[PDB]
């Protein structure tokens, strides 16, 4: 697969051409590096609203690679921000460091 290409998350290019038409929903995508070997760690996304003030969301349950993540009712902020992180599956206590995602705007409603 050309380079190695990281464990980057990126989002998903919609609009005009979103295969249906959903009024307020995202989509992301993620991919690690190389083949790995096993696996069983565990990748969970985070997505806070930036704007005035904001929580941070956390999502658990997510695969280390994502073909289309699908999120709906980031109706808040403006700006929408994400990040990404991974751990082991029955040995956690680091969690590594969050991986820097990116932030965009989602769907304007």
């Amino acid at each position: 697969g050309s380079s190695l290409e990281p464990p980057m998350l990126q989002a998903l290019d919609i609009g005009p051409d979103v295969v249906s038409h959903q009024p307020g929903c995202l989509w992301l995508s993620w991919k690690p590096w190389k083949p790995s070997e096993y696996m069983e760690q565990e990748c969970e996304l985070r997505y806070q609203p930036q704007l005035k003030g904001a929580n941070w969301t956390l999502v658990f349950h997510l695969p280390s690679s994502k073909d289309q993540f699908e999120l709906c009712g980031l109706h808040q902020a403006p700006v929408y921000t994400l990040q990404m992180r991974c751990i082991r599956s029955s040995l956690p206590g680091f969690w590594s460091p969050w991986s820097p995602g990116l932030q965009l705007r989602p769907t304007m409603k």
